[PDB]
């Protein structure tokens, strides 16, 4: 499981593209450092993503090495950090 694959596939952007552009517009960033569409993603880590209306910063929960979560399996892998 990567980045690429990661939140892509998860229900979070969908999109029909051969060539990764979040990697080159400059969202992907994996602890809170710029990483390409090739960086492998661990467990307990953070998942930053970069936007024209606001930065996201999750993390990651755990790596079930899924393809293609729905929207059943997909709330328990990452979630959007916080602080309350």
């Amino acid at each position: 499981m990567r980045i690429d694959k990661f939140l892509q596939s998860v229900g979070l952007v969908k999109r029909r593209v051969l060539a990764t552009d979040m990697c080159n517009v400059g969202a992907v960033w994996l602890n809170g450092s710029c990483a390409k569409a090739s960086k492998e993603v661990k467990a307990g880590d953070t998942i930053s993503l970069h936007y024209l209306k606001g930065i996201e910063e999750y993390t990651i929960l755990q790596i079930p090495a899924l393809k293609n979560v729905p929207r059943k399996d997909t709330h328990l892998y990452i979630a959007p950090k916080t602080k309350e």
